[PDB]
């Protein structure tokens, strides 16, 4: 009304979710009133705490019964494996973000939404093709408010985005591959053994091997950018950083371009989701940002070759920072607008 | 003659210890029995990363694998009950699963078809033997139906302990284990199912202090030296590959040569004795149990007193492998 | 008055000590020495792996860099006796570079047209007075040419053993440190420059034994404990972090209670205590020069005797720069 | 030129290569190390033979001897000199040079191993200047007539990359292509980040601990190897935290359509001693040690038809350390035996 601030809940307070949580302390519009994992609130605090990655936690962290107080203010913290036996209700939960990695579709997130449930779930991953797909400055505005299940993608199409867009509005993309070089993730294995989803490259020890995986980022492009439905496929290579990753796209133009041009085009285009950098960095120089996107101009090709051009442009993200930035700007903006 | 093995179990100590038992003549592998999808299994057997290609061609075939031109059973049974490890010749298993741990559940793989006798990969309880090979393989009578191979510290620290002891008396000592992550630790920072906060930090990015239990049930290999050692670890960012510093008071007084030498008199298959300034990855894929580094040895002599510092390597992984073949291959032919 | 220093060796050490600098009034660096060009040392200045991004604006000039408004002069000259700091004002080096740790070899950079005196950001041998802040900083008179930071270790393993000495009296100990690799470790297995076989070895990928002169030099510190502890290191696959590990007896019987009460009345500015079941990534970036972990403390009785286990944690990057910025300004405030 | 029959060869720096080359040809019929000149303290360089973190222990024994090494009962001389023309090389019956300090990187610095009392062939490890023929061992050693002096074994990369694009040559045409090798950290990389020698800014970046840019010459130089190739490829590295073993992923425009079916096909049909096809999904660890100099990933293949115009994408592995050393051998060993 005067001072509106929606209520969240966060379903699996693992990287993204807790990472959601410290963004979302900085964000009045919104507050997070509920937790749901399968363990105790002594180690979910602790976590929340201590990060190998991001850091000490930004204030206080104290552990209390059935929760615990972050800069002194309760958050309720439950332990339910089924998401309809969630009562998100009861705690004033308008919006979950279904952050678990096991309810990534329609039909399972709106679990989430019933009498005693939530309204609304933002996916913190991609959710099928009949779910809106949203990467924030790059196509939120086809949000209306009235949606009950949204996606925020992946980590690489908030990369790939901003960058793939910026081409198709100034040259015009006719087709392009992609390889993101990607820090390993808790799917991977520690240590060689059965992977649960059957992936023989995910089962190998992730902080010791190139693992190279499928990815759907730049498949399922056209969710976020409808011109370039189609256009682009591509894949990862997972290597041993425990965060931070880079993506590499290698495109065809419908028009002639230079490095130079190439550059200045992104450099147009920044904004606070996609950034613009000539300083040579490496992956630990990005851990932590608040860009969805950072392109890098010292990593620009064109090769030209009897007058034909292959592009290669290529954008730091920090999977978890950078996703988590563009997942609360997303969750920010659907809560305001929400109906 | 040939000891014939099933193992209950095709994680990293199954599979290594079915590796292992590839290149020791007179016994052999005829039963694998995981709940895992064999293709998982296979590929997992095939390719691994700290010990290196498997030796040989592996295959999945309709009921197993072809290990080599020859079949070995795989078989899914979640009851060992309904293991008929008999059909295969098997007279012992290694159970590796973890969830047999003890004398009454391991007793399910000793059925009318099933094994004669158990090995289980991990403390057992009290009516289950406790056995380092080269160590205190000599309790047995073979009247024994399931026995425990300890644990991967227990099998570095015990030789090393018991040259101490043999030699010179053990007052009490402190160890502290300089050891590689495992599969229980998370690979990045996440809720630890067994609520260890220190195992839910991402394994392969700190030093991650934690508890072990060698020490402290020393007295069950070495029963001279019930009570008197205690110990912790520090888990730390490689993927195997381990190092046991004890630090003890004794009964003698010694020196850095006297205690080198009485290493290297203790000396066999189990237990290796080197005066090379090796790292941990000259370890990786040892057949020893232990490896003792006189390079590490102090002797420390203040005001009449000393405290003793000796140093073991081990590969927590094909060490602790290579002492459970040893073991099975034994306690078989025990009868 | 703002006492000028100079950095000879903008590495770990010299960075992040320049870093510190950056946020204490009485001293300010107005010349780095290294062996490369402007351009590189504003790079690393700026992004750092472990330490993060550089908190301020950096921008190379010629012939050095502007950090937050100030020029700072960047030379290349690879003997002290020909660094002339004396053209910069500078009268305090901070001796970084891993060659120069004694006192005939960093009394070079005093001279005429040098420096008047020199820390050491290292041992420094046993005639140079070697100081610990908040243990025996009170040793230092200003008078003094060549002082010594102590290592790493040392700032860890000091008051943690003073505080066993002064409430319960110390026999003996022995100590191993679970420490990062560092920069003086081989990437990839190679002839190590000064012919240790295991620093020789690829630093990230080993278990890596080696010698450290913490625990038996830290009678320089903690005079009472002269010979009484001895010590040794294993370097492991993290890119800073330690940990330090004593194994002791004592004059007195204690419970594990009263260990770590004893080290959380300690406790100040430099010596931290937590009751936190941390890990080392944790303490990457602290400023105690030492952390005691009540978790890890240990009394084992046997038969009527007892081992006391005591660990502490340290940034051997971040906790060692922040004792030597202490030192640093102290030595500088009461300089004669 | 041996009256017994046996290539002498003769490694003039002990680093990873020359000790990796030495270890690969003790299991090389009717080849040997006679001598070893390095710098290094001989002790020094005997501990790191036996004992290789990525590669393993030494598959015998090494001793320290006046002189030299004695290395599974034999005796090989180990010298310390800076200056080639100082290394007798024809006292050991040395007739070949593998040259492999980086010091000596050129035609004419080369040379200076042949001399009166010195070798009479050298190949070089590196990139060696453009009066040196370069040569990956089964895709372009027919260039090589024995008259040569001194020689290049290319880079690691480019015995990857070179079997793989000269098999899309061969069978379809290639028009241009990108390549990015995803690639171990190596010597050159800093431990911590620190001021590096080369003035390279990402190169001076901890290089276990992070995801390193860099640039790379092996597609740009491909036209030493594959002539028809030249000016139509160009890459970069990423340089990430394993310490050996590498991919690399070329992304190409054909003069014909293909299937991903056709493609795999091809690099089947190319397979040899020096190039391996695999359609297992493997890992970087599972090529640590292998003696392809490039093994073609089938899984990993990608052709990407949008409106009617195709992008190709293959990748192979390779151990950065052995596969390249494997192929220096084989360079030696043919090079050796074509010039007498
Ligand atoms: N880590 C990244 O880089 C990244 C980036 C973008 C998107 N994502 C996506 O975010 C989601 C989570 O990824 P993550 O890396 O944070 O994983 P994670 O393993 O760190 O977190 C998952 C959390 O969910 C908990 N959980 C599992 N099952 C649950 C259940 N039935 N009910 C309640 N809690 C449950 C787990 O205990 C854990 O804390 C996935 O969909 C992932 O694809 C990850
Ligand atoms: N954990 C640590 O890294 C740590 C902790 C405490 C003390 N120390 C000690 O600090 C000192 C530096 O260690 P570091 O880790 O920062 O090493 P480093 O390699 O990062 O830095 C050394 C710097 O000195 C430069 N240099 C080398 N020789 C030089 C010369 N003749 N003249 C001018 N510059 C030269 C180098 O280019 C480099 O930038 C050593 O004495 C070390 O023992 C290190």
């Amino acid at each position: 009304s005067v001072d509106m601030v929606v209520k969240v809940g966060i379903n699996g307070f693992g990287r993204i979710g807790r990472l959601a949580f410290r963004r979302i302390q900085n964000v009045e519009g919104v507050e997070v009133t509920r937790i749901n994992d399968l363990t105790d609130p002594n180690m979910l605090a602790h976590l929340l705490k201590y990060d190998t990655t991001q850091g000490r936690f930004d204030g206080t962290v104290e552990v209390k019964e059935g929760g615990f107080e972050v800069n002194g203010q309760f958050v309720k913290v439950s332990a339910e494996r089924e998401p309809a036996n969630i009562d998100w209700a009861t705690d004033g939960v308008e919006i979950v973000l279904e952050a678990t990695g096991f309810f990534a579709s329609k039909e399972k997130a709106e679990q989430h939404i019933h009498e005693n449930g939530a309204k609304k779930v933002v996916i913190t991953a991609p959710g099928g093709n009949d779910v809106k797909t949203v990467v924030f400055n790059t196509n939120h505005d086809i949000l209306d408010g009235t949606e009950t299940v949204i996606s925020g993608a992946s980590c690489t199409t908030n990369c790939l985005a901003p960058m793939a867009k910026a081409l198709q509005d100034n040259f015009g993309v006719k087709q392009g591959l992609m390889t993101t070089i990607h820090a390993y993730t808790g799917d991977q294995m520690i240590l060689d053994g059965p992977h649960r989803g059957g992936d023989l490259r995910r089962a190998r020890a992730g902080a010791a091997n190139i693992v190279p995986n499928s990815t759907g980022a730049a498949k399922a492009i056209g969710l976020v950018i409808p011109e370039l439905n189609g256009k682009l496929d591509g894949a990862a290579q997972r290597v041993p950083v425990p965060t931070g990753s880079v993506t590499e796209l290698v495109a065809t133009l419908e028009k002639d371009v230079t490095v130079e041009e190439v550059n200045a085009a992104m450099k147009a285009a920044a904004n606070d989701s996609y950034g613009y950098t000539e300083d040579p960095i490496v992956s630990s120089d990005i851990v932590g940002i608040s860009y969805g996107s950072l392109f890098d101009a010292t990593q620009t090709k064109v090769q030209t070759v009897d007058g034909n051009q292959l592009v290669k442009v290529v954008s730091w993200y920090d999977n978890e920072m950078s996703y988590t930035s563009q997942l609360v700007r997303t969750l920010e903006y659907f809560a305001k607008i929400a109906k």
